[PDB]
């Protein structure tokens, strides 16, 4: 399966596997996880050792995504302004969680949607969020235009 | 092997290869074709056996195929009117020519996007994705939506 | 269906979906609602959030709408001059509510009824007052440019 | 968007990039052209596709542009009445020219400046900050309150 993504040195792309894997997450400095089901577990919860957001969202045609981003960007910031990463995941890394990076990306680093796409999947090449997604990345584009958010 | 495939009882999708079957054109009754692409050979042309248009697309980062919307959809309605089958071709991954395709469902059998999209991959379960196509589609979209002329 | 339409700033037209995307709504700093029907709810009236008023008209043909105007211009005014948004809906934006919207635009920015008809189908391309409303439209201009209001 | 932009039916802001764009322009159904810079080219000029008229300013600290407002006010009436679209641009940050349209709304839809201003930024978010034109711009909204001639 695809590797575990770093996106940027505190935040990290990946797949259900990946969040299962506490010796990446410990080695890459990973505090906090960010989960975009409604239906995996938070993979090692029990032992305390990360800060958990859960994301319950399905990856269909009707899901909104963007009533999610301003929850997350707050807690990947939370990461970044305490020094520790910050892994974000669904089942594949394809979709749900791609989406919400390439969202991060744009209202933070400023990349337009097209680059934050190509930047993501440039360093990810399965990502393909699916095109209910990619038509609220496109508002949300719209919205950081006009200073709508 | 492969061949070009059916969308409509007068609409054919297919790629450089499927492009070449003469006796595949013939027995599906294919009067016309479309060829999205700047360099590609008109196949069979010095047979005179088919209308052709033209349209000189590349897969590239800023290709307008929107421009050429309403040319290819009067060119499939001619054929259309005739009885004839059309077939629109580019190459390997049909980024060019899905994208006209999903355009005329778009507009002439008001389909969504997702729909429209996920009819002709069903028929056609390769689609190369080219993220700028999708956004033209995700704004013809639009415009539809929004009765746009 | 086609997306809400900003008319101005604070002054929004939209169908019965619209009325019911609350997120869009608060995005858009909307605190008022106009619903041009006699028979749809005031959606989220029991949450508290917004400031409503029923215009309880029919889109027929002998429906009066003129007697709702000064109405709604005082309400669309008080949303205006706190520094909220108004969102003005009926079922499909089309009729009813466009009405409203134009003759506000006449009385409100001075345009003729033909400017004001068009600056909003621009915006909203699929509105169609019907004759009825059209005729009061034109008795409005009529009263405005005399100073008979 | 990555060209001019509208403002009414029949107005159209837009900097020196969007000025270029032959092909927008006639699809707005633009005949006309106004051109607020001293240094620039009449674009398209040799086509004899357009009327034009340069107002030869300066983005400085004692141009006056109020000298020109009823002018262009003039040349916008004469393409509005002719049925043809009118493009009012000078360079990137549209200063000189987003505070002509800014007049304009103020004269002839009786807007206040903050919500002409309001009106135009929501259209086009980067309007470059003029002290000396929002000046001129303030002098111009008194007077009109005033009912200055």
């Amino acid at each position: 399966s695809a590797e575990l993504t770093p996106i940027l040195p505190f935040l990290f792309l990946g797949n259900e596997q990946d969040a299962q894997d506490l010796d990446t997450m410990q080695r890459l400095n990973i505090g906090y996880v960010i989960n975009v089901t409604t239906h995996l577990p938070l993979y090692h919860y029990e032992k305390g050792l990360f800060n958990y957001k859960r994301l319950p969202a399905t990856d269909s045609n009707k899901q909104n995504l963007r009533q999610y981003f301003e929850e997350a960007f707050e807690f990947i910031e939370e990461a970044h302004q305490c020094g520790k990463g910050l892994l974000i995941h669904c089942q594949a890394g394809v979709s749900r969680s791609a989406t919400i990076v390439i969202a991060y990306l744009m209202k933070h680093t400023r990349m337009t949607m097209t680059d934050a796409y190509k930047f993501v999947k440039g360093k990810r090449p399965i990502i393909s969020p699916n095109l209910n997604f990619m038509g609220q990345l496109l508002e949300f584009e719209e919205d950081l235009n006009n200073g709508v958010t």
